[PDB]
């Protein structure tokens, strides 16, 4: 078939499946939605209650994680990295709100909310990544403990699969304890309640996009845009993903722009925006308001404008390539302004002075203060 | 299915659709042709009349452009590149005959023929490029002005898609002028008549293959071969495409060879040649004469020989990978000559002296002077 | 469809087609097998009798070759590499048992057994490699001599395809000899009997994994693991494949582990092992004994344990990515040991001391001495 990107209708998408576990919630968007198929990604949102432990798992696809809310810690068990010092374990890293974290394909990991508010992560799973060599339709997830529900469609964690004897032998451990590995008798789900706890090897593997000094774009009382790519997060050189966080203040807008190289899974973090998206046909495929917890998939090259309402509008964009670049159509550093004025007047059939105003009437860069 | 490269018949291909615009012509080859599906490319040829302005557009796929005829200028609006100095615009670059230009995915651009003869560009659109994340069947093109016809299959340029108000607001411009953006009232097509006009940021993004000093191969009264790859055109490191131009003089031939790594879209620029192509089965899939404006798709690894006729034969080869490499079967630096003579005689069941002549009777490299 | 990696059953796979030639045998596994489709590879094994010459050929896919048995020499005709000094030919390289050799896509090559025992190579053909731009279902092979049978499904070597005249002309050779090229009158098949014979340009393009000093893992009376990746075989940076050889001594085991980034085509070289493989569902998809000449496909991220029997168990793993990395679940440098003990006890619902033993009772790295 291969026509999933012939899109004339996009939708504000919300999770269509829930997975309730003892200490957390996993909400799964519908990966069958055409625009997800086009983008080749899946999105989940996990809400881990305080003292909740997301059991160790891995997925064949790389993930881009935004910590929407809360703080906690994630342990990554990267093969080959140094033990640490009783007890030994690999580097524990901290998760905080505003954090954009990169999970390389196959890397096993667990998370724990050691904070007071629920820990909330919005996870892009890039099933179409070159790194994912399993199926492209749905993420494949392998758990290392518990008896977790399938997240994307007689089952258990990978240990349940092995002959119990082999397990016991493997760990130099009793059979009875091996059965604990297999968690055949476990009903807690993928996020369990705990009490308390207590170069890739050394990098943070994250950058906090709430750090206003890191913004690439600010416009006085318009807002800011903060990019995560291969320069501030070098691992993204390997994942070939990037990300951005945007804040639009009351009635501010992001000029119509298109992303050159990447699909943009724009998740609304807070506020509300009139979002309009146009396809290659010059047809609007989207003209709706996005608010908390909704996302829209902006396909590569699809033109888009974001107009904040009175409460502003804030989003994280997961981008399906390395150093995704976009181009504003209006403003300073825009397609129009890059056009020689004669080209502008000629292509739009307007005066050299109408052209001028078309080019320069908008002095802001990318983010504008607007009236609502 | 995935059998589009099971090819037993190739065809001399010509455009199957025309798109007439006010100041230019766009001829589109049939991307459904099996060998195009196999190669994962589309080909167009644009003829821009003098004083003709190819409206700004972009496509999700990278393009390799050969300027077959004429000269003019192209403006590339690469996001982030410096303005220039009344008026400000991005770097204007010159296009001349023999130019092989690389357009990265998503980069918006316009062209203008400021010369006296029609400006003619043969464009390979590499829809199967990793850079293209939309559909693979047909190029997706987005225009920034006018009301252009679909080039590959109630429509308009991307601005037509937006709420007019939002447009006006975006540019700090009147509504009436915003409607000009949307060009709902435009009948000029994608190439309009104009009057006159007047690290990637600084590179030429082109090399002229008509520069005889750049030839990698010359053979006295046989002709020349000139390659564009990542060394003389570094951007091609990003596009993962390469190109070559070949000139065969009267009755000269390019020895049977195969390309190791890439499909070869060989477009005939001038002259005429008996071209023969063999598949993995040892079957001829092509044995016809190519002339002006026709192309054949040579699939990766398919063996091919090109025999010029009395007027010679000249072609541009667009190659679907980085630094595509080929191997001659005959001549100096050929498969046969690289074979130890005993291997040759043994595999061909011939004498050590028949073998010798098989190896050395052909002292030329790649291009030979032949009799017609 | 795209569900070939939804695997609940793997099989010990053996060749399903034989191709007998005059001086050798070619055994072809069934590339239609679901797990081959999932992995996107094909496997062949060629047995070249002493004094046997594997005719020159190339395939659009890169190959990883393990010399299971024997020694001989392979000639690679890489385009552009220096002639050598009567006779001139390209660098001849030696093949020996334990050799893991990398063949880049499209590179023409022949092999010859100049040894006394049959020369046996197990060949992974990575049809799903980015380098292969032809069909993905089956390897495409082009021969440069003889009249070889199709290896994967009115035919001949590529020369047979050309007009004989053109051939003769091409090589400056008589017609009668040109017909020898076309081998229309040849019944020897792809491996013929001979008598005797006699930066990529200069690299060995191989590393011998039988070199015990190169082992990355040894465990006293357990065995060893030896990896071939981009560091000891730099060309693999281009192929994006890796390999390993494993030897398990009597009753030794490789702890349950999963490969993070790559499918693992594990071919059994000698001995016998109880191999168990688990999918993402916690279901065993394989629990059988592998022995000489059988392979199983371990999909990326599928968990696996290998238990040698009394004769030990030795395998070569062809891996479908660059520097494939795996993670042991048990032992030193394992997922479990990388887990903070509180996470372990909490996720497995066991004591801080049961947890401890789960973590540390297994002091070996990856390879363990076990009881059978």
């Amino acid at each position: 078939q291969g026509n999933e990107c012939q899109i004339d209708r996009l939708t504000a998408l919300e999770p269509t499946n829930r997975i309730q576990a003892e200490r957390g919630l996993t909400e799964v968007w519908d990966s069958n939605e055409q625009e997800f198929r086009c983008a080749g990604v899946s999105v989940i949102r996990r809400t881990i209650e305080p003292h909740g432990l997301l059991l160790p798992s891995f997925t064949s696809a790389p993930e881009l994680i935004y910590i929407e809310q809360g703080n906690g810690i994630t342990g990554m068990m990267i093969p080959g990295c140094p033990e640490t010092y009783q007890d030994q374990h690999q580097k524990i890293r901290h998760l905080r709100e505003g954090d954009i974290f990169a999970m390389p394909a196959g890397v096993s990991h667990w998370a724990y909310n050691n904070g007071d508010q629920p820990l909330v992560a919005v996870i892009l799973i890039d099933t179409a990544n070159h790194a994912n060599q399993l199926d492209k339709n749905f993420p494949t997830r392998f758990y290392l403990a518990g008896k977790p529900q399938q997240e994307h469609s007689n089952t258990g964690n990978i240990f349940r699969g092995f002959e119990t004897r082999l397990l016991a032998e493997s760990f130099g451990v009793s059979e009875e304890i091996a059965q604990k590995l297999q968690a055949e008798q476990d009903d807690r789900g993928n996020i369990v309640r705990v009490e308390g706890l207590h170069t890739i090897c050394s990098a943070r593997l994250a950058v906090n996009v709430d750090d206003p000094s890191k913004a690439d774009v600010y416009t006085p009382e318009a807002g800011r845009l903060t990019t995560v790519n291969s320069f501030n997060l070098p691992i993204l050189r390997h994942l070939r993903l990037s990300a951005a966080k945007g804040v639009l203040y009351r009635n501010a807008m992001m000029a119509p722009h298109y992303n050159l190289n990447a699909h943009n899974i724009m998740y609304c973090v807070r506020g509300r925006g009139r979002i309009q998206i146009v396809n290659d046909q010059g047809q609007s495929v989207f003209d709706e308001e996005l608010s908390r917890g909704q996302l829209v998939v902006v396909p590569q090259n699809f033109a888009i404008v974001k107009q904040a309402f009175e409460d502003g509008f804030e989003w994280v964009s997961f981008k399906t390539s390395e150093n995704a670049m976009f181009q504003s159509l209006a403003g300073r550093t825009s397609a129009i302004r890059s056009l020689p004025i004669d080209v502008v007047s000629n292509i739009y059939q307007i005066s050299r002075e109408e052209a001028f105003g078309l080019k320069f009437n908008r002095p802001e860069t990318t983010l504008f203060r607007s009236s609502g």
